[PDB]
DNA sequence: ACACAAAATATCCAGATTGGGGACACGGTGATAAACATGGA
């Protein structure tokens, strides 16, 4: 189906609130400027369109296929080795769009936001227990999860 | 027992010299513990 949403920053109580408001719009516009986004919208009909962008107010509909496709890109994870200084490895999220704008040396600036939101944010086991299912997936290999997004829309 | 008078001018230091030589710490350590919060069937 199709669902619409619409947003005001005038009523937010939180500084975290109207920050997400800015992130959504920025993984979105990530969205909007990948070729496999296109290849899905062509093969499932994946719909997400931001209608209202003005200074107060904001608008956007989507469906289940675009809300997937989100929760895909956001929630990416891989799986990285670790040497003590008897092998083990670490699961770490790639990050979103934050690849797509750091072309630092090593990306050594990557580095430490993943290490933060591994550590505080996403101490409680939750992160792992959705972070390390999802994590090794191939985007080019069609591979997705949605048994998550079923409950949340 | 009465009265009168009770000091005046010159001068009050000159030279040479006021420290020198050596040394201003050595080692050992610079806290240790206990006091949780979220998930799926």
């Amino acid at each position: 189906e199709i669902l619409t949403l619409d947003f005001n920053l005038a009523e937010l109580p939180s500084a975290q609130h109207r920050a997400g408001l800015a992130g959504l719009i920025l993984m979105i516009r990530e969205l909007k400027k990948w070729p496999w986004f296109k290849i899905r919208q062509k093969e499932k009909d994946v719909l997400l369109s931001i209608e209202n962008l003005d200074q107060y107010g904001a608008s956007i509909q989507l469906n289940l296929e675009g809300l997937i496709a989100l929760f895909d890109l956001a929630y990416l994870s891989f799986t990285e080795e670790r040497k003590s200084k008897y092998f083990y490895d670490v699961i770490t999220p790639q990050g979103g769009f934050l690849a797509g704008w750091d072309k630092s040396d090593g990306q050594i600036w990557l580095r430490i936001w993943r290490d933060m939101f591994w550590s505080i944010i996403k101490g409680v086991p939750a992160t792992r227990n959705p972070f390390n299912n999802r994590c090794g997936l191939n985007l080019n290999a069609g591979d997705s999860f949605s048994k998550d997004v079923e409950s949340v829309w």
